[PDB]
């Protein structure tokens, strides 16, 4: 794969399958300073990518209606967008 | 025959967008690629700024994690609501 996406979603998707692999067998270690940071810089970017098409989507969607260099400055200035981003959407 | 309708409406809207903005002219207007720059530019600083509280989030609710399946099973289906404005 490639995308921030595809690959968390893929390494989250064998985490959870091999936690059920072992729960069928009592093998939950410990997060390491450096392995729980890495978790955290990976889900964050993959959600990032959510959130950033999201916002395109959304923005580009609501400068539609602008038709001037003025307009469509002022328009996106003013913009304030909510978004939602969840692990299941990657 | 939805889809091939469209396709035409496009061309149709686009024909009269572009009179429309001419004669709009006979008294400045967007080009269709200046907008996109523009656009993607000011999407990709939202998305920055979105990105950089998401991070915040994430790691604050990996405050409770100690342990790897603990850490899986939160983030299986974790959710954040977020908030970003031009303003920022």
């Amino acid at each position: 794969d490639k995308t921030y996406e595809e690959m968390v979603k893929e390494v989250e998707r064998l985490k959870l399958e091999n936690k059920t692999l072992k729960q069928k067998v009592s093998d939950d270690s410990i997060l390491t300073a450096a392995k729980r940071e890495s978790i955290i810089v990976s889900s964050s970017r993959a959600l990032g990518a959510v959130a950033m098409r999201k916002i395109e989507a959304k923005v580009r969607s609501r400068a539609a209606k602008a038709v001037t260099e003025q307009e469509l400055t002022s328009l996106l200035q003013s913009l304030t967008l909510r978004v939602d981003v969840s692990m299941e959407e990657l």
